[PDB]
């Protein structure tokens, strides 16, 4: 199951999971207790799987949009940080990790997708994503592309979607409807049509992940990526001189990324959640631990005020918040998963052509309804 006397921790790989495992170093000197960090593929999905058996991390770190599934499920054990802990941290991560009125997950930082471009190739980055069509033209007469982002996952396509209309549930008094969906509305399949005709004009490619699109963008092939802070690493390794900038507006409307607290949620299952809240609130959550995680990868803006103080003076940070500010926050409720899952498809569908838009956000529609 979840072995007692040790913690296992499970964060994506593009997230900082040597820093976390130093932070688990530093635990282990500390506490005598070993911090294994792993980075499992499709660790989203693969925790529900083991933490419903009862096996699974005894820290599992992710957005919090997957965290109000897992508490639905029972998953995660709910957290119970004192009031101070919570003034540490910033209310609106906490508003992002609460889940029927409890505390699921601990908030470790706001990621929000920007506009990364290479201020070579591109001096100023497109304020619209109508001006990248006519930008990607001119890079591809000097043998370089645009715009490369990573097409199969839906969160990099989402602030297109959602600029002009498109929203994953409606979300009035303080409740998200769960009936009520907007990615099939005009808006959405706006920005949807706007992403396919750059597939369909080969300003982008649909076959692009998100590897090609770090490799593209750290090789200096492309001017501009659609990520988030995690790949500032890889950019600062390629030695691209590059800038994070807002996303680019949609119909003079911004795009609005969907906005990420990567969230610590402690296993229902674990024998160590008191060795996992130790963890979390007086080593990962205090700026020495988020440093740590943040120098092998940013974080993005983190949950910890203080850090964030230190973090915020950062430009690319900054235009990470300024994205996430046009951005909406994730919805925490169980349905965001059978959204992302229902986009996902969509926009492959749309881009490979198997779909039209219109066909591929009806399904989408359907599915996210369900
Ligand atoms: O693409 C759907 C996906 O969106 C979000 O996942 C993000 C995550 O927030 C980022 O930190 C980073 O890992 O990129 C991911 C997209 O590849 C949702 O958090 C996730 O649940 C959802 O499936």
């Amino acid at each position: 199951k979840i072995e007692e006397g040790k913690l296992v921790i499970w964060i994506n790989g593009d997230k900082g999971y040597n820093g976390l495992a130093e932070v688990g170093k530093k635990f282990e000197k500390d506490t005598g207790i070993k911090v294994t960090v792993e980075h499992p593929d499709k660790l989203e999905e693969k925790f529900p799987q083991v933490a419903a058996t009862g096996d699974g991390p005894d820290i599992i770190f992710w957005a919090h949009d997957r965290f109000g599934g897992y508490a639905q499920s029972g998953l995660l054990a709910e957290i119970t940080p004192d009031k101070a802990f919570q003034d540490k941290l910033y209310p609106f991560t906490w508003d992002a990790v609460r889940y029927n009125g409890k505390l699921i997950a601990y908030p470790i930082a706001v990621e929000a997708l920007s506009l990364i471009y290479n201020k070579d190739l591109l001096p100023n980055p497109p304020k619209t994503w109508e001006e990248i069509p006519a930008l990607d033209k001119e890079l591809k007469a000097k043998g370089k592309s645009a715009l490369m982002f990573n097409l199969q996952e839906p969160y990099f396509t989402w602030p297109l979607i959602a600029a002009d209309g498109g929203y994953a549930f409606k979300y009035e008094n303080g409740k998200y409807d769960i009936k009520d969906v907007g990615v099939d509305n005009a808006g959405a399949k706006a920005g949807l049509t706007f992403l396919v005709d750059l597939i369909k004009n080969k300003h982008m490619n649909a076959d692009t992940d998100y590897s090609i699109a770090e490799a593209a963008f750290n090789k200096g092939e492309t001017a501009m990526t659609i990520n988030g802070p995690w790949a500032w690493s890889n950019i600062d390794t390629s030695k691209v001189n590059y800038g994070v900038t807002v996303l680019p507006t949609f119909k003079g409307q911004p795009s609005k990324p969907f906005v990420g607290v990567l969230s610590a949620g402690i296993n229902a299952a674990s024998p160590n959640k008191e060795l996992a809240k130790e963890f979390l609130e007086n080593y990962l959550l205090t700026d020495e631990g988020l440093e740590a995680v943040n120098k092998d990868k940013p974080l993005g803006a983190v949950a910890l005020k203080s850090y964030e103080e230190e973090l915020v003076k950062d430009p690319r940070i900054a235009a990470t918040m300024e994205n996430a500010q046009k951005g909406e926050i994730m919805p925490n409720i169980p349905q965001m998963s059978a959204f992302w899952y229902a986009v996902r498809t969509a926009v492959i569908n749309a881009a490979s052509g198997r779909q039209t838009v219109d066909e591929a956000l009806k399904d989408a529609q359907t599915r996210i309804t369900k």
